[PDB]
Order: C-alpha cells, then sequence, then structure tokens
C-alpha cells in the first residue's frame, strides 16, 4: 500500500505516535516519507547484509528476524515480513520500542538527515486528525 500523506498521519495518530517520546506527528510522517515514500512494501539492503523493511524501514540487524542477517537480533520479536503489511500496527509498535531505546528518532538516518530541525508540521498541514 502507498499511503497518502494525511491518511498515514491519521493512521499514525490512531496508533499513538503523536508526541510519543516528545516527537510530534509531523516527525513520524516526515520519517516515513523519506524512508519508504509511504510504501508499506519498501525493502532496502544495507551494506552489512541486513535489510530495512516497510513504511519506517525497520532494520533486521537489531529489530526483526528475516533469517538471513547473521549475528543480528530480533528485539521487536517479529518476523521482518510482518512489517510489510498494509496495516501499520507492527511497524508502529516496533518503532515505539526503537525510539525509546536511547537515541530517539536519530535511529532513523533519514529522519536525522532530512527531518530533524526542519518545519515538520508542514507534513500534517491540512490533515483531519
Ligand atoms: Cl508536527
Ligand atoms: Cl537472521
Ligand atoms: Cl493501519
Ligand atoms: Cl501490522
Ligand atoms: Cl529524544
Ligand atoms: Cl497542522
Ligand atoms: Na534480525
Amino acid at each position: 500500500k502507498v499511503f497518502g500523506r494525511c491518511e498515514l498521519a491519521a493512521a499514525m495518530k490512531r496508533h499513538g505516535l503523536d508526541n510519543y517520546r516528545g516527537y510530534s506527528l509531523g516527525n513520524w510522517v516526515c520519517a516515513a516519507k523519506f524512508e519508504s515514500n509511504f510504501n508499506t512494501q519498501a525493502t532496502n539492503r544495507n551494506t552489512d547484509g541486513s535489510t530495512d523493511y516497510g513504511i519506517l524501514q525497520i532494520n533486521s540487524r537489531w529489530w526483526c528476524n528475516d533469517g538471513r542477517t547473521p549475528g543480528s537480533r530480533n528485539l521487536c520479536n517479529i518476523p521482518c515480513s510482518a512489517l510489510l503489511s498494509s496495516d501499520i500496527t507492527a511497524s508502529v509498535n516496533c518503532a515505539k520500542k526503537i525510539v525509546s531505546d536511547g537515541n530517539g528518532m536519530n535511529a532513523w538516518v533519514a529522519w536525522r538527515n532530512r527531518c530533524k530541525g526542519t518545519d515538520v508540521q508542514a507534513w500534517i498541514r491540512g490533515c483531519r486528525l
């Protein structure tokens, strides 16, 4: 599924991400835009051999099991393929764990490089929330 901007903001808001650990909704929407272009099916390989999965590009190095990332962890206790559903629940619940771990949203490289310190409210402008 490729979410619309306001469609995803609303889904994210329903799932409790608005101001989760102090990150406004616009941060999460911005992160998803640059991580996946709002595409729940997005997958990208990392140089180390891990893979990033889904709308928030959750990494098999630490967070999910894909059976082909030697040495990795599965801290969200989920198969990586479950993070590719058109329902964003699994991705959001794992994202809550990631963002609580110490680094906040700096865990998402795209957030840090493209969203952090910018006018993130623009991403929810005009949306019924
Ligand atoms: Cl915002
Ligand atoms: Cl593995
Ligand atoms: Cl959903
Ligand atoms: Cl889900
Ligand atoms: Cl923080
Ligand atoms: Cl607004
Ligand atoms: Na893993």
